[PDB]
RNA sequence: AUGUUACCGCAAUAGUAAUUGAACUUAGUACGAGAGGAACAGUUCAUUCGGAUAAUUGGUUUUUGCGGCUGU
């Protein structure tokens, strides 16, 4: 037995509207705030899940 | 050389001031019926020039530093 696996959070997500005053922010949306294409800097430490958010700032 | 000496300086003046390209994005938009297709900005490397440099890479002279070879 095998099934196609689509989680309920996928179906429960609203479709992104490209012309919308009230919508989800994309990466370009946060990107265009401080500078533009090349000069924007990616943050990885903020996003990933940990048991403590202070451990996001901590250093391996 | 202008008493000497020493340091810190100023500047009359002399010369000197980097070449060329493409990678994102601005863009698949302005534009164009389409075909297709920008650029100012903002980032990234390359070529060439100039000046330095030995951390490393590599070459090179003086090694006669260590170990070893081949004799006459």
């Amino acid at each position: 037995k095998r099934t196609p696996f689509i989680p309920e959070s996928v179906k429960n997500l609203k479709k992104y509207d490209p012309e919308d005053p009230n919508r989800r922010k994309l990466a370009r949306d946060i990107e265009a705030e401080n500078g533009g294409a090349g000069v924007f800097n990616v943050n990885l430490k903020d996003k990933y899940l940990l048991e403590d958010d202070e451990w996001k700032n901590d250093i391996m």
